[PDB]
């Protein structure tokens, strides 16, 4: 037994980051067969980061101006090109270590692991939930665009982000692997701002679930409510409101632990007008909503 | 910027997992060159677990009652000992994977990294701290033995830690890597507890540095203390004694913020006596200590 917040072991991620450099800047590029796949912001320079023309900018660079690197070994680019906000770089040699893939775009309230790299080298692995904002709160420093987020599922990885800046706030912002931001956000150094948050309900709900199996019961109680009513609650604490497909999809934690998703609303209401009184559940003094119905199944469903 | 709970990339030691089966048991191995390292309660049967005799035991079996698997290729085991709690299979090939590594046991408030294994097959990366009274709150199911917690160090894989079993209380408990168990348990079905914990204060420290460096700073305020003084005040919160060393350890950081070591003391013994109102630091709504002045330095010093 034991709930924790838990990454994908990242060893296939591992063998596919490189090292990509153009003029000044460096940053991380995935190397899958034999292309590379980086932000296209590593073509611009100090000035051209506030409002950059990319079209413009990828003219006028030729294969000799990008420097990749697989550990020590240099890679040649054989060709360019760019696909919305990535670069991709064609070079002479397929990955020998490419594993089986996809490129996925998550929804928000899901979940992924990130591997985080500096100059091609990964240097740790965290869970990040894609917030309903689209923006992830994750632990990036200079040097780590290009780092990229992913789920694995039978030996199949599921590559769903790639890091490209973090917001005024603190929080941070990306693409998928097509390019296409997550968010209304844009590659370049401006005044850009994160929408208000919500709280992701089905999963403050399996995290519960997650309590109960692991022997944290406190909050629970007696009572069972309607899902029109909980919703009424969800809007007041800025909760997203319930669906009977989440319902739905807790169904075998429900099964498992013998509380009805709307007994365990019940609990969630309480807790919400109430608070704690001192007490944690797993570990925490909060209502934790980053853990998805899955993760909680992956680690639960032993116990 | 980011402050977030981060495992090492897990691919050096992805590489090193294989499945070791002794009759009707199955847990996971350690393959370091020709040598495979697993928990000795792989060879008790369900009645030997209330108190074997291991040396009996061993004594026993022969190299082919032990089934070791790396993926799909078994492994022929050629010789076998046992050392403390962990039994060491000889096997007829090395390990090409096999990184450079050592053996270390670790102090408590130190963290590491669990790849957490079934079936020879990593499922799950994820920081824990060894406690002060020898465990850790592990995710761990039936069939999760003999997976291994390490730190990385320039690509030197530092073994800590092997997993054996969970106490009535759901935290766990294992040994080093020679099989010496940290804490005062043996490899038995049997009455076992923890003893009482309490707060690993300089790592209390160390995550409020990090939360200042990323910009939470309502907990701070213009006293200081004396660490005599300060002491007083954890005692009474059952929070380890800081010593000189924890204070000159956390130079760095207090260099960093311009706030000193005695200077945060006073913020801490103010969140111990008032709690947070309401409020978080680095999104917790508890006094986390399970991050190390290193772990803080790794992601902070760039910020
Ligand atoms: C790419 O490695 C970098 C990742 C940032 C740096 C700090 N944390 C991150 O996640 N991305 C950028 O620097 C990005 C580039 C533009 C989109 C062209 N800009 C950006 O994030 O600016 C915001 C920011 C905030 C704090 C610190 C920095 C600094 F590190 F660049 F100084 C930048
Ligand atoms: C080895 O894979 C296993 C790991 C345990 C199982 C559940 N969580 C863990 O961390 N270790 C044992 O089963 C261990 C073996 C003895 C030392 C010989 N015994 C043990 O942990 O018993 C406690 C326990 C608690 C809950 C559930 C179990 C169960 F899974 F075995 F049923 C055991
Ligand atoms: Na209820
Ligand atoms: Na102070």
């Amino acid at each position: 037994s034991g709930f924790r917040k838990m990454a994908f072991p990242s060893g296939k991620v591992e063998g596919c980051m490189v090292q990509v450099t153009c003029g000044t800047t460096t940053l991380n590029g995935l190397w899958l067969d034999d292309v590379v796949y980086c932000p296209r912001h590593v073509i611009c320079t100090s000035e051209d980061m506030l409002n950059p023309n990319y079209e413009d900018l990828l003219i006028r660079k030729s294969n000799h101006n990008f420097l990749v690197q697989a550990g020590n070994v240099q890679l040649r680019v054989i060709g360019h090109s760019m696909q919305n906000c990535v670069l991709k770089l064609k070079v002479d040699t397929a990955n020998p270590k490419t594993p089986k893939y996809k490129f996925v775009r998550i929804q928000p309230g899901q979940t992924f692991s990130v591997l985080a790299c500096y100059n091609g080298s990964p240097s740790g692995v965290y869970q990040c939930a894609m917030r309903p904002n689209f923006t992830i709160k994750g632990s990036f420093l200079n040097g780590s665009c290009g780092s990229v987020g992913f789920n694995i599922d039978y030996d199949c990885v599921s590559f769903c982000y790639m890091h490209h800046m973090e917001l005024p706030t603190g929080v941070h912002a990306g693409t998928d692997l097509e390019g296409n931001f997550y968010g209304p956000f844009v590659d370049r150094q401006t005044a850009q701002a994160a929408g208000t948050d919500t709280t992701i309900t089905v999963n403050v709900l399996a995290w519960l679930y997650a309590a109960v199996i692991n022997g944290d019961r406190w909050f629970l109680n007696r009572f069972t409510t309607t899902l029109n009513d909980f919703n009424l609650v969800a809007m007041k604490y800025n909760y997203e409101p319930l669906t009977q497909d989440h319902v739905d999809i807790l169904g075998p934690l429900s099964a498992q632990t013998g509380i009805a998703v709307l007994d365990m609303c019940a609990s969630l209401k309480e807790l919400l007008q109430n608070g704690m009184n001192g007490r944690t559940i797993l570990g925490s003094a909060l209502l934790e909503d980053e853990f998805t119905p899955f993760d909680v199944v992956r680690q639960c469903s032993g116990v």
